[PDB]
């Protein structure tokens, strides 16, 4: 079907339910043996959530390469993304570690560090220019080089330095912050101009590696970003955008990171950002 005709027919026949059943039914599934073994208890966040072996990121150290985190390669949109969960006391180091070694020029961070009154992740950036962050297991520096506030989303410019060879470079971190502790956002417009924030700085495109995009488990928010950015521009690249099919496009991105999309209300949320996102483009 076209997309805004199959979501209006899914909401008056009630069955987001059924459709969101359909996909956890007919996703890949592919051995995860690296994330399973016992020295790398303390390195996942969740036992259900592993990074596939055939698209983990390896970090580049001989003694454990092991992080908790996927290459989602899109072929026709040409676009890649890193997925990762949100970093561990543990595990900080390893985080900028592989931000450094891929060549990152952004983060993307979907979650607050307490939500529901527990941790979902470690304050892993410094919050004062004065005091810089060291890493001592992966030898690099941080330092916050700027702050901008705004209503719904944080802009930070950070340095991250590799100590071994006195490389610096401008890594640049798009905190979204209004994402509700319980269900969905009622309207798409803020996530939207958000990702439309990331796109314009340059952290999605081709000159750079790709861009590290988390929430708490890696699989929910961030599902949800990577799907709306991906089926916008495979709307904008082919002469007939009816023919992008969000289902389609989810089950592909699946054979890369296990779970993407945790809820009939996150894949309902994806559908309404696409649909308000295509009129916004044009
Ligand atoms: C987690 S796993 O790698 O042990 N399971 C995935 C799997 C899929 C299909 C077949 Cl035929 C066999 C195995
Ligand atoms: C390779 S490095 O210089 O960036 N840091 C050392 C290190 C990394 C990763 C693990 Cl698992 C253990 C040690």
């Amino acid at each position: 079907m076209e997309m805004e005709k199959e979501f209006e027919q899914i909401d008056k026949s009630g069955s987001w339910a059924a459709i969101y059943q359909d996909i956890r039914h007919e996703a890949s599934d592919f051995p995860s043996r690296v994330a399973k073994l016992p020295k790398n208890k303390n390195r996942n966040r969740y036992r259900d959530v592993s990074p596939f072996d055939h698209s983990r990121i390896k970090l580049h150290q001989e003694d454990n390469d092991y992080i908790n985190a996927s290459l989602i390669k899109m072929e026709e949109a040409q676009r890649s993304y890193i997925l990762t969960q949100g970093p561990l006391p543990n595990t900080v180091g390893h985080f900028w570690e592989m931000v450094w070694e891929q060549k990152s020029r952004g983060v993307v961070m979907l979650n607050r560090v307490m939500e529901k009154g527990s941790l979902k992740c470690a304050q892993y950036w410094p919050q004062k220019e004065e005091k810089e962050m060291i890493f001592e297991d992966t030898n690099l520096k941080l330092t916050l080089i700027s702050e901008d506030i705004k209503s719904y989303y944080t802009v930070r410019q950070l340095e991250l330095e590799n100590l071994t060879t006195q490389e610096t470079r401008e890594i640049l971190h798009f905190h979204y912050t209004t994402w509700p502790d319980f269900g969905v956002p009622e309207s798409p417009a803020s996530f939207l101009n958000f990702l439309f924030k990331v796109r314009e700085s340059g952290s999605l495109s081709p000159e750079h590696g790709p861009v590290v995009v988390h929430c708490s488990a890696g699989i929910g928010r961030s599902g949800t970003f990577c799907l709306a950015d991906t089926c916008l521009l495979l709307m904008d690249k082919r002469k007939d955008p009816s023919s992008v099919d969000i289902k389609k496009v989810l089950l592909e991105m699946r054979k890369f990171r296990m779970g993407l999309i945790q809820t009939a209300d996150q894949l309902r949320f994806s559908y309404l950002a696409v649909i308000e996102g295509a009129k916004f483009i044009m």
